[PDB]
C-alpha cells in the first residue's frame, strides 16, 4: 500500500524535522541559509528560490494530485501569471475558456492586447467551438472545470486527448475541487494549478497557488520561472496552508453533505428559476462529473424569479451565508458575480459567459445543514413578499 | 432561532471585524491599548488582563459550553492553576479522582505538601469512595471524565449533585471530549476547564488551557486571578487554537468512524488481552458513556499479551502512529504512559489508579480507516513474532 | 576570547539550525516532539515542559545576565508567580519593596492574605527599614530597582550582601533597564527577572516573562515548577521576543539620547515642579545608578504644576505620546500611574509610595529628539494655559 | 512641523487601529472582506488586490521616499517584474546597468529573449555609454546605486535629466540604502524599488519588495497590474516587514559606525590588493555618494592578495560573518558573488561587470565592532599563513 489521499494530506510534513524530531513542522521564515563552508551550497541557499516549508505544501499538492513537484505561488493569479511565462512567447497561441473566472479573462485580455501571445477564447464544452481553436496550432490550452460560477463541466479526456493530436499543452485550473475531488493529470493534463486560497488553505487567512507538472522537466522550468520573476510564496503561508489541507478530506465530507441538502432546497422551489450545481441529474454535464470527479463539490449558482428586488430582499438578511467574494472556506458565502468576483469583465465577455445579472453564487460551508437551510428558506420567503 | 453549536463554532469572530469588515477576525498581538483621552480606558487596555483574540476563543468556548463565559490560560495545567487559587485557600480540601491525568496527580500532590490545601484522593466511580471524600466537607471536587488514561467514566449528574447537598463546588475536566461531546455544565458543574493543546486546537502547534464558570460571579473572580496570576495565553495561540475550533465538529465525525473500526479490529484480537474503551458493550461505563456523551470519542488504550518484548516489536515499525506524547490531533499518536504521560506519578499512585507497565494508549486521528488498520495488524503480527 | 553581551544578543540561534542551515532560527511550534523508538526521549517531548524556540530565548537572556540558565513565561507577572512557588511555603517570610510595580503588590498581597506566605513590606534605599524586615528571617527578598514609577535606585550590593549575611535568597525585577543596562547576579543576586514586554521585545506586540538563576540547581527548581504549574511561554511569543532582543543594544542607545535631551527640557521648567530621572545629579540615587548601570535608560516621571487642569491639557494633545500602560517599546507612551499602572494598589499603599495623583510617567521611544520635545514644549504651553 | 524620516518609521501604523485602539497594529489575514449589503464595496474587498496591514507598509515606504503610493510584493524580484509589465511591452527599449544585481540580470536577459522589450545594457558612470544608449529612445532607464557588489556610484541628477531630455521613465533599486538613506524621488526619478527583505525588514526573516511612484496615476497602474499578475504579498511577511521597519533608524546607526571601522581596517591593509566602499576619500564617486546619500551604508567589498586558497582560508574559520546570500541583516553576512550571488550570470557578462572571481562582499550587521575586527584580523592572519 501506498496510502489515501487523506492519510496523505493529514500526514503531510509530520514526524519530517531531523533537528528536535517536532511532530508538526517547523516555520523556516529565513531568507537565507548558510553555505556548509567555502563553495559548499546545502540543500537550501535563499527563500525565493527554494524554502523548506514551502517544499513541503509543494511536495504534498504533487502527491495529491500525482505530479512530478509542486511550486507555490503568492496568489492563485500568481500561478497562472507563472505557466502563462514558463510556456508562452510571442507568436504562440492560448485558448481558453469563455467562462473561465474573471480575475484570468482580465489577466488573458491585457497580456494578448500588449503582444505577450494571441488569445483565442472558445466554449470547450462544444465540439465545434473546440475543433476551430485546435485548428489554429496551439502551444497551450487552459481548462477550468467546473467553471466559476455557472458550474460547466468540460471533458478532461476529451479536450485533453483533442489537444495533444495538434501538439498543444494542457493546463487545468482545477481550484473549485480540489485534488481531494478532481485528478486532471490522471486524464494526461500536463499541468494543475490551483488558488489555495479556496478549499485547500479552507479558513479564508491566507491568499496562495500552486502548479503541479505532471513531467519533471516542465516542473523545472516552473521553478526557474518562479525564482526569476519572484513569484514564489511566504513560507509563513504555506505553514497555514499545509495546516488547512489536513482537515481537507473531513471538511469536504460535510461541505458535500450541505450541499446536496442545499441543491434539494433550490431545485424545483417556486422562487427559484434556474440552479446550477453538478450534482443535480438535470444539469448539463451531470454524467460527465459522476464520471470524472469523486463528487459534485460545494460550489452552486442560482437565478430567483422577481428581478434585482427580489435578489437585494434575498441577500439582506441572511444570517449565515456572508456577502462577500472568495469560495472554499469553512465559513458559508454569497456572491452577486456581475457587481463582485466577474466585475473585471466586460459586460460583452460576462453576456458571452451567460453570466447574468440576477446570478448568485453560494460558497457552501461546514455549518449545520439545519441553520442553513432555516437561513435560506427565509430568504426565499423575503424575495416571495416582493412580487 | 439560536443556531446549533457547530454553527456557532464554524463562525466564532466571522465577520465581527468593525474597522474593515475582515471575514477572518484580525490578530492583536498588541500588549497595550490607547485611552480615548486622560481617564477614558476603552474596552481594553492590557492584553495580560484582556484581549479581543482571546476573548474571541473565550466567548466561543462559553457558547458551546454554555457558560457565562471563559479564560484562556498559556497550557492546560495552567487552567487547573487557575482554579485551585481562585478557589481554595490553606484549610479548605480538594477531592480529586484517583486515575487523573499524570500531570494533574504532580500539581496536586506539589501544593498538598506546601499546604496550600488539604488533599484527598478518591474514586469518583465507587459511591462508598466518594461519599467518604464528602462526609469531610470538601470545598471544591475535580471531575475527569473519561479518564486518561484507563477510559473510566464517572457519573457527572451523580456527583455533582452529591457535591452541591454539602456545599461542594464541582470543576470537570473535559479534555478528552471537547464540548463538541459532553457538556458538564448541563449537569449542573460550576467550572469546566480543557487544555486546548488536544481537540480543540486539533493540530499539535499549540499548548493553551481554557476555564469555563457557568456563573458570572465565578467568571469574574477567574478573569481577576488569571490577570493578577499572570495565567493568560498569547493572542496568537488563541488565533491558531481560534482557527482549529472551526474543524471540530468535522474533525470529530471522521475521528469517532476510524476509531469503531480500530476498537473492533482490537477487540477480542488474539494478541489482545483487554481493550479500554468506552465505545464497547463490555467496558465498566458504557452506558453511562452513551447516556452523557454525544459520541464515545476517539482515545482507547489497550493490552497486549507477551510483556515488554511485544509493546517493543508493536511499537518500533508503526508508520502511522506516531510515537509521542498528547492527544487530540489529526495525527494518529501512541504513547506508554507509565514511561510517558504519567511518568510523573510514583510507581505506587500508577498501581492505585490501575495503569500497568504494559499499557499502550492510542489517539487516533482521521487518516484513512483502512491505512490506520493496515499499520495495527503489521504490529499485531510483529507482536505475536515475538512469542 | 568570548564576544560581547551586544554580539551575543544579535546573533541568538544565528546559523544553529541543523536541518536546514537556516540563518534565522525556525519556529517550532509543534505541542510535541516523537520518541526514537520505545523509551528514547529526545532533547524535547512536550512543549509545555521545553521547546526548543523558547530556549534560544531563555539561553539567551541567561548568556546576557551571567547565569546558568532561563525560564520563559506567558506573562512578567508569570515569572513573579514562578518565583514565589519555587522558593516559598506557608511559614516563610517574603520582604518586598513598598514602591514595587502595583502589578506586584496586588499579587504579593492577595497570595499573603491567602497565608501562602508572610509579607514584609520595607523600603529598601533606607537601611533600618531593611535591618528591621532582614531581623525576620526571610526565605526571600525583591528588590526591584529602578523603581515603577519614581525611579528609587536600591544598592544591589548593600542589600544582597545583607540579605546573603542572614540566609534569604534575593531576587531583583530588573525589567526597567534590562540586562544591556544592569547585571542584578555581577553583584551576587540568585535571581533576576524580567517582563519582557518592555525593552527586551521593544515592540509592544508581545506578553512575555523571564527569569535567570545563577546557579543550576535552582534553574532546574524553576524548569520543573514552570512545566508543573503551567507557567510556560508560547513558542512563536518566544520567536518575535528573540527577534525583538538583536535590537536591543541599539534601541538603547537612541531611547538614552532622547530621555537625556528630554530630561534637559523638562528640569526647571517652569511648569514643572519635581523630574523623577535617574540620569540627574539632583536625583536621589544618580551615584548608585551611575554605579550599579551602564546607563540611566529612558523611564521618567515629573510633577506638573496646577493640579488636575493642568495634566489634562498637557495629555489630551500629544501627537507622538500614546496615552497607554506599558513601557519599553520604540513608540514613545506616557501614562498616569494612580488611574493606571498603580490603580491595583490602595491609595494608602499609593501614599506609602509616594506615588501622588499629579504624576505622569513616560517612555521614551526611538523617534527624533526634536519631534519628542516640540510635542512636550506644546504639552508644557497647553498646561501653562490653564492658570 | 511635519515628523522626520526616523519618527515615521518608528510610529508607522502606530495608535491606527478604530476597533480596539490597540497601539500595535492588527494582523488582517482575512483573504476577504464583507460588502456593506447589496450593492456596497467597502474600502477592502479581497487581499490579493488590497489588505490594509500590507497597506501600511506600502503608506510607510511611500511617506519615507516621498512618493504618492506603494505597493507591496512577495519578493524584491517581484517589484522589477512588476515594473517591466506596467511600463514596458514589445517594441518598447529598456536600458540597464552592466553591473546590476545578477538576478535582474538574469530577468532582464530572459524576458528580452522572449520578445518582452528589447534590451540595452550600459555603464551609466560613463556618459558616452549613457549617451549611446539614450540616442535610442527607451520607454525605461534603470539605475542600481550604489551597485551590488562593486559599490559603484551613479549620478542620480545627471542620468535622470538625460533621460527625461529623451522622453524615458526612470527607475531606481534602491535597495542597498534604504529610503533612510537616499531618496531618488527627489533626483526627479519616476520609481524607486526596494527589495524589503534587506535593511527595511532588517531581520532575514521575509523575502518581498516594495515600488513607489512619484505620480497617483502611475501609482494606480502599479496597484491595478499587482491585483492582476498576483504579484502581491503576504499581509503576515508585511507585518514583520513594518515591524522591522521601525528600528531601520537606529540599526543604520550601529551598521555605519560599524562599517566606518572595518572599512579603516581593509583600507591599506597588507593582505588587502582592492577595497570597495564609497566612505573610502579614494573611492570613485565618494564626493557623488557624500552629496546624493545621507550616509555610506554597510555593503562593502574587497579583493585579498594570495588567489583561491587566501580567500578559502579568510571565509573557513569566520565566527561572526556567515557565509549566505542576502544582506541588511542585523546579522553580519559574507558572500562570494561569481558562486553564490551572481552565479545566474555568465562569465562574460561578470568579466563585462568588473566582478573577479576573487571578490568578497560583506554585509555588516550591529555586533559589536570590537568582535567584527577581532574576526577580520584573524581571518587576514589565515590568508597570509597562506603565501609562506
Ligand atoms: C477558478 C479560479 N482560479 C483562480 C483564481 C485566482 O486565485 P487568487 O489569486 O484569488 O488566489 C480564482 C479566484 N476566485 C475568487 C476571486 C475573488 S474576485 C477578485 C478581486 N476583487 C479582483 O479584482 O481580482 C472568487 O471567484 O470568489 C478562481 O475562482
Ligand atoms: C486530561 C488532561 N488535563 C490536562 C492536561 C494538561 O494540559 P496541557 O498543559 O498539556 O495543555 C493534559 C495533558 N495530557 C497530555 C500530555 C502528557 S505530557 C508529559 C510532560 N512530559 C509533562 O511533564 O507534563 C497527555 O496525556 O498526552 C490532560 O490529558
Ligand atoms: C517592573 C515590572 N515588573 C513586572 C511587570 C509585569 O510584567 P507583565 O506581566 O505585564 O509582562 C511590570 C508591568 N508593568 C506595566 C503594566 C501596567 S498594566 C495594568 C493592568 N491593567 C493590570 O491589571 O495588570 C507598566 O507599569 O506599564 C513591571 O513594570
Ligand atoms: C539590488 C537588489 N535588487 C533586488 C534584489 C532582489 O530582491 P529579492 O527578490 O531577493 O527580495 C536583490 C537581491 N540580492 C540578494 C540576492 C541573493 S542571490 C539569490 C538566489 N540564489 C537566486 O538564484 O536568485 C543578494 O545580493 O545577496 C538585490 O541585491
Amino acid at each position: 500500500t501506498p496510502c489515501t489521499a487523506a492519510t496523505a494530506a493529514v500526514r503531510a510534513g509530520i514526524d519530517r524535522d531531523t533537528a528536535y524530531g517536532a511532530v508538526t513542522p517547523p516555520i523556516v521564515l529565513s531568507s537565507n541559509f548558510s553555505f556548509d563552508g567555502f563553495g559548499n551550497k546545502r540543500q537550501y541557499d535563499y527563500t525565493r528560490s527554494g524554502n523548506p516549508t514551502r517544499d513541503l505544501l509543494g511536495e504534498a499538492l504533487a502527491e495529491l494530485e500525482g505530479g512530478a513537484g509542486g511550486v507555490i505561488t503568492s496568489t492563485g493569479m500568481g500561478a497562472i501569471n507563472l505557466v502563462l511565462n514558463a510556456v508562452l512567447q510571442p507568436g504562440d497561441t492560448l485558448v481558453v475558456p469563455h467562462d473561465a473566472y474573471g480575475g484570468s479573462w482580465r489577466l488573458f485580455n491585457a497580456l494578448a492586447k500588449k503582444g505577450h501571445f494571441a488569445l483565442i477564447t472558445a466554449d470547450l464544452t462544444d465540439p465545434r467551438s473546440l475543433a476551430d481553436a485546435l485548428a489554429q496550432s496551439p502551444k497551450l490550452v487552459l481548462i477550468e472545470t467546473p467553471s466559476n460560477p455557472l458550474l460547466r463541466i468540460t471533458d478532461l479526456r476529451f479536450v485533453i486527448e483533442a489537444a495533444k493530436k495538434v501538439g498543444a499543452l494542457t493546463v487545468v485550473d482545477n481550484t473549485f475541487l480540489s485534488p481531494a475531488l478532481q485528478k486532471p493529470l490522471d486524464f494526461g493534463a500536463d499541468l494543475v494549478l490551483h488558488s489555495t486560497t479556496k478549499y485547500i488553505n479552507g479558513h479564508s487567512d491566507v491568499v496562495g497557488g500552486a502548479v503541479v507538472a505532471r513531467d519533471a522537466e516542465l516542473h523545472q522550468q516552473l521553478v526557474w520561472w518562479a525564482n526569476a520573476l519572484g513569484l514564489t510564496g511566504s513560507p509563513f503561508d504555506a505553514f497555514l496552508t499545509l495546516r488547512g489541507l489536513r482537515t481537507l478530506d473531513a471538511r469536504l465530507r460535510v461541505h458535500q453533505e450541505n450541499a446536496d441538502a442545499i441543491a434539494e432546497l433550490l431545485d424545483g422551489h417556486a422562487m427559484v428559476n434556474q440552479v446550477y450545481f453538478p450534482g443535480l441529474a438535470t444539469h448539463p454535464g451531470h454524467a460527465l462529473a459522476a464520471r470524472q470527479q469523486k463528487g459534485f463539490g460545494a460550489m452552486m449558482s442560482f437565478e430567483l424569479e422577481g428581478g434585482e428586488a427580489a435578489v437585494r430582499a434575498f441577500v439582506d438578511g441572511l444570517r449565515y451565508f456572508t456577502l462577500a467574494e472568495s469560495l472554499g472556506g469553512v465559513e458559508s458565502l454569497i456572491a452577486h458575480p456581475a457587481s463582485m468576483t466577474h466585475a473585471a469583465m466586460t459586460a460583452e465577455a460576462r453576456a458571452a459567459a451567460g453570466i447574468s445579472d440576477g446570478l448568485l453564487r453560494l460558497s457552501i460551508g461546514i455549518e449545520s445543514a439545519e441553520d442553513l437551510l432555516i437561513d435560506l428558506r427565509a430568504g426565499l420567503s423575503r424575495a416571495e413578499a416582493t412580487l
